[PDB]
């Protein structure tokens, strides 16, 4: 099974199919393909230092055999460059003399003497034969516009991205490619190349290519990202995302910001153990500090370090400028405020990523209209509180302003925001008495800054209640029962497998889901539309249905009906004392249904109150007594003062209950509150003690130097991850559950890496806690196995045993309004436009299904957003976020249309997209349902 042969290697690329031009070549490798690992281990000795190379399966894009000068040989074309390891087996970055690892894709070894090539291949991915001869020949592989030329930065960009994802050879990219592309026009130019990019191989003969489809000529902000492998970068072609107020305000110099984020070969998460062993720094860890000090270059734009966001720490990303005479990095910093008197490096970096988060710009907002008001503390036991930690105050009025601006109901405004307001961040919460627009404290503020203009983060929504692991293993941990999570979930799975076979199940879980496709396919059910008849409604029930029991499977995701998911709101009129909360939350699909409950008092028709007892949680939580029992109490005074979808918390008291909870603090976090009676605990565990984490002082001001060290340092010492996982292992396995010391000694440790980000204090975690046997539920595939006792393997099983021609078009004539024929062929125009459109959001994010690129869902997750869920999250985020742009825009096409002509025009629209005859080839059914409004009314209309 395994395979052993010997080989010299050559690293080169291939110029046309069967031309290979060599860069590097080495004699004495020693080769092993392990099938059972999916990994090609090379040992190889070079210089007087020995090197191992790791090569995986999904990396090898195509697979060959061949002919080299009188020997068979095997060629291989890479997708991704191997992993390197030194022997001091150490991972170490291109050690060729001239980067040639980085430069080249294509791969050859050449086996000598008697070596059956096919013995080799028998045990690889598919191969082919090609047999044929060579020829031969900071951060690299980059190309540059030649001398004459002038080409727009992002065409520039685009060929980089193009040539590093192994579709354009760089050779070819030369002074005859760019005077075609000089003739040639930006916006087609770049659609020129997505067709380009969605090739299988390497394009050889790019002129011929564009050339040939040039002849026939048939909100949001462009981002460009660059990922710094260790011996590579990755130009990633510059997508549409949501901003931050930082570079919008540079809008005139957008082209010159960038996105940098430092990643292994496949755009993995670097294992800390990448820059470390007594620990020994490594070469890699040398390589992105060196980027971060010295920058990089591509074409006209030297790059230079700025800021990282507070997240893009955790996301090993960061900000980086292209400096210029009109503007220079530097002075976007200090334009963003005074960071010459925090004297701690790490919050330093902090303060200058807070305007850096994704937000919405809103109303710019007088120094006089600002009111500053007293901390609320208190001091118990010699611990010092704060109650209002990161929460202030915005007048009604202004409230509705704000929500209008940003697309909201100016009638009825979210309750609280979560903001940044020049040097401040945090939430501010609706007060009706309040004679000043915003009511700021001194909690909220953290540097002093020029900026007035109002950013919004986020608000408050009654999101659905939702378990996961960790509240799960706490809840057992509190004598919650195992058969209660087990019922939650049959209930749970049996709904989700209710979407295909009934119509209120449908509506129910695309309740619990929010987006766009959920309320449109809501709308459509509610019509009397079913998936067996209606092509659409299907595609969204089964993949929704699909990610839905996923994630109950893979993250224990599992439906809380009786509870919700809030935003922490402060109680400002103080008539609230300690142990209770008041929460205020619009009612769901359900309680609508059945609302006289016992938790429920006051009714307000559509809104109800919550009176019961309550366990309320933060994620994360690995400390018992994280979770709380409060009373949930009816005030007279908050009901009058509108606060809704939040829960509010006391102001008075011997500690906050946000500090209880975990972290406790109120800057815009959101809590995990449930009235199930089953699910509260009877007796609840002391909170956690207060930490002792002082970041302390230095003389100097802080350096650029310390703030790219702090960020790399993050890099090696984080264990977050770590401490969680083992953390689960031990609450899982341990008698004691949650309270066994190991799991004590382990969360402690929690507390310190959350801490970590901005106090500067690694978390250690002792070799012995690290767990070489993983449990079931993990689904650590490529280690050790332990079926688990515990309630979390209990549910996995559960989940795992419920895993264990109909569909049907029906062109539904009563949706034909009867003008249409009038504008088909105009409605042929744009459906395509609108198809390739999705087409090219489909290839770059590796959606291949319509359902993936409509739910945000990728069924076929790629091998670098598997095991870090945080920003495969973030890319559903700007997957949904990008089609709903696109979405508006045609929404946005039928706006033109006479009012009283463009509903017949829709009707064009479902028949050209639903017709038999009129759509042959046609892959898609969104598209007319994005006017869903115009077109279940038309529907409406005449079915009485």
């Amino acid at each position: 099974s395994l395979r052993a042969a010997s080989a010299s290697l050559i690293l080169g690329n291939r110029v046309a199919e069967r031309e290979l031009e060599v860069a590097y070549s080495c004699d004495g490798v020693r080769a092993e393909v392990i099938p059972r690992m999916r990994r090609v281990d090379l040992y190889l000795k070079h210089d007087s230092q020995s090197y191992k190379l790791e090569v995986l399966f999904e990396d090898i894009n195509e697979c060959f055999g061949c002919h080299l000068d009188g020997t068979g040989a095997i060629l291989l074309q890479l997708t991704y460059a191997p992993r390197i390891h030194i022997a001091i087996w150490v991972r170490a970055l291109d050690f060729t003399p001239n980067s040639s690892f980085g430069e080249c894709s294509t791969l050859v070894l050449k086996l000598s003497k008697g070596a059956s090539v096919s013995y080799i291949l028998e045990s690889l991915p598919f191969s082919g034969e090609l047999g044929e001869l060579a020829i031969a020949s900071n951060v690299v592989p980059l190309v540059d516009c030649p001398n004459g030329f002038s080409v727009p930065y992002e065409v520039l960009f685009r060929l980089n991205s193009l040539v590093h994802m192994g579709k354009l050879v760089a050779r070819h990219v030369n002074a005859d490619l760019f005077k075609v592309l000089e003739d040639l026009s930006i916006d087609t130019l770049r659609r020129i190349f997505e067709k380009m990019s969605k090739l299988k191989s390497t394009c050889y003969e790019p002129l011929q290519f564009i050339r040939h489809e040039a002849h026939s000529m048939n909100k949001l902000m462009r981002c460009y990202r660059i990922h710094i492998t260790p011996s590579k970068i990755y130009c990633l072609g510059p997508e549409e995302e949501v901003s931050n107020y930082v570079v919008k305000y540079h809008s005139e110099y957008a082209s010159d910001f960038a996105r940098v984020t430092f990643v292994d070969e496949d755009w993995s998460k670097l294992s800390p153990n990448a820059l470390s062993a007594k620990p020994l720094k490594t070469g890699l860890y040398h390589r992105i500090l060196s980027i971060l000090k010295e920058g990089f270059c591509i074409g006209p734009k030297k790059y230079e370090f700025l800021a990282f966001s507070a997240s893009q720490l955790r996301g090993n990303s960061v900000w980086m400028f292209a400096s210029n005479s009109s503007l220079t990095a530097e002075n976007i910093r200090r334009w963003m405020g005074h960071f010459e008197d925090i004297r701690s490096v790490s919050k330093c970096a902090a303060r200058m990523g807070q305007l850096f988060s994704s937000s919405r710009q809103t109303f710019e907002v007088s120094s006089y209209d600002v009111e500053v008001i007293p901390d609320i503390e208190v001091t118990t036991d010699g611990t010092k509180y704060i109650f209002s930690d990161g929460i202030g105050k915005i007048s009604t009025r202004f409230a509705r302003q704000v929500a209008k601006l940003i697309g909201l109901d100016p009638a009825h405004p979210p309750s609280a925001f979560q903001i940044r307001y020049g040097g401040y961040k945090g939430v501010i919460t609706i007060d009706p008495t309040s004679f000043f627009n915003l009511s700021l404290r001194p909690s909220m503020k953290k540097f002093e800054s020029k900026s007035t203009m109002l950013n919004i983060t986020n608000w408050s929504k009654s999101q659905p209640c939702y378990v996961n692991r960790e509240i799960i293993s706490l809840l057992s941990t509190l004598g919650i029962k195992d058969e209660v999570f087990e019922s939650m979930q049959q209930d749970d799975m049996h709904e989700s497998d209710g979407m295909l076979t009934n119509k209120e199940a449908a509506l129910s879980v695309l309740g619990k889901i929010g987006g766009g496709d959920t309320k449109t396919a809501a709308d459509m059910l509610l019509q009397g539309y079913e998936p067996s008849s209606e092509p659409y409604l299907l595609m969204i029930l089964k993949a929704h249905r699909a990610n839905r029991l996923t994630d109950i499977r893979t993250r224990c995701k599992i439906h809380v009906q009786k509870g919700r998911v809030l935003i922490g709101c402060l109680d400002e009129t103080c008539k609230l004392e300690y142990g209770q909360v008041y929460i205020r939350i619009t009612k769901n699909h359900k309680e609508q249904k059945y609302s006289e409950q016992p938790f429920f008092c006051n009714d307000d028709g559509k809104t109800a109150v919550i009176v019961g007892k309550v366990a309320i949680t933060k994620n994360p939580c690995l400390h018992p007594g994280d979770v709380r029992v409060l009373e949930a109490v009816y005030d007279p005074g908050l009901d009058a003062r509108g606060l809704i979808d939040c829960v509010v918390f006391p102001q008075r008291g011997e500690r906050p209950h946000p500090n209880e909870c975990s972290g406790g603090d109120l800057d815009g976090d959101l809590f995990f509150i449930t009235w199930d009676d089953k699910l509260i605990p009877a007796a609840v565990d002391a909170p956690m003690d207060y930490t002792a984490t002082r970041p302390r002082i230095m003389d100097h001001a802080v350096t650029l130097e310390e703030i790219q060290k702090h960020f790399v340092s993050y890099m090696i010492n984080d264990t977050l991850g770590a401490i969680s996982t083992a953390h689960l292992i031990h609450a899982d396995r341990d008698p004691l559950k949650a309270r066994s010391p190991e799991c004590v000694q382990l969360a402690a440790l929690h507390s310190m890496a959350v801490d970590f980000a901005k106090t500067g204090a690694p978390a250690e975690m002792p070799l012995a806690l690290r767990p070489r046997e993983f449990p079931d539920f993990m689904e650590r595939w490529e280690r050790p196995m332990y079926v688990s006792n515990g309630v979390l393997g209990k549910l996995y099983r559960a989940a795992l045993r419920h895993a264990a021609g109909p569909p049907s078009c029906v062109y539904d004539p009563d949706l034909e309004v009867a003008g249409f024929d009038e504008f088909l062929d105009a409605a042929e125009e744009r459906y395509e436009a609108y198809a390739e459109r999705l087409g090219a959001l489909m290839t770059y994010y590796s959606a291949e299904r319509e359902d993936e690129i409509l739910t945000g869902n990728i069924r076929n997750k790629l091998v670098y957003l598997r095991r870090d869920n945080k920003r495969y999250f973030e890319m559903k985020d700007r997957i949904i976020a990008a089609v709903d742009a696109l979405h508006a825009e045609v929404r946005g096409w039928l706006r033109a249309c006479k009012e009283d002509d463009a509903s017949r025009v829709a009707s064009a629209w479902y028949h050209v997209t639903y017709h038999p005859d009129r759509r042959g080839e046609k892959r898609f059914w969104s598209f007319p349902w994005i006017i869903c409004d115009t077109l279940l009314a038309i529907k409406a209309a005449r079915r009485c």
